[PDB]
């Protein structure tokens, strides 16, 4: 509906990621919109730097979709922000998952 | 600064001490796979017997 047609996806190794990732593939599959999806990226490390900073330097996209626990999603926000990820142009959506109780909403 | 780098070519100009732990910091980066070159003059490549293991 904002035309943002051009995204990639990020997903940890949280229970559930495979599921995802099917359902987005076979969704793009069968649109009439011609979705550009870049990228599928596994952050499978320990945040090494030295496999996760090559990863995210891969993307160059505006549109990113996230999936991870609320643990997690602070570390990765963290990275991008230090990065260069995160400004007025990149768009962020993630699940339900990762903004849960609303009460708590962390710094990062 | 140095997360901005995606180059293949860096020059670089310092000391050999400092150059020692700047080459560590650019491993620990993920700046020294099969495609960046690192140049360096006479100063850091200094007695070609005393050979850092970084």
């Amino acid at each position: 509906d904002y035309d943002w047609h051009v995204f990639s996806l990020v997903t940890t190794i949280f229970p559930g990621y495979r599921d995802f990732i099917s359902f987005i593939k076979t969704t793009v599959d069968n649109s009439f919109v011609g979705w550009d999806m870049q990228n599928v990226i596994t952050l499978d490390t320990s945040f090494e730097d030295a496999k996760t900073q090559v990863q995210l330097k891969k993307i160059h996209s505006s549109v990113i979709l996230l999936y991870c626990s609320k643990d997690e999603a602070v570390l990765i926000l963290s990275e991008a922000r230090s990065l260069g990820l995160t400004g007025y142009d990149f768009f962020w959506i993630v699940p339900s998952l990762v903004s849960g109780n609303t009460e708590l909403i962390p710094k990062e």
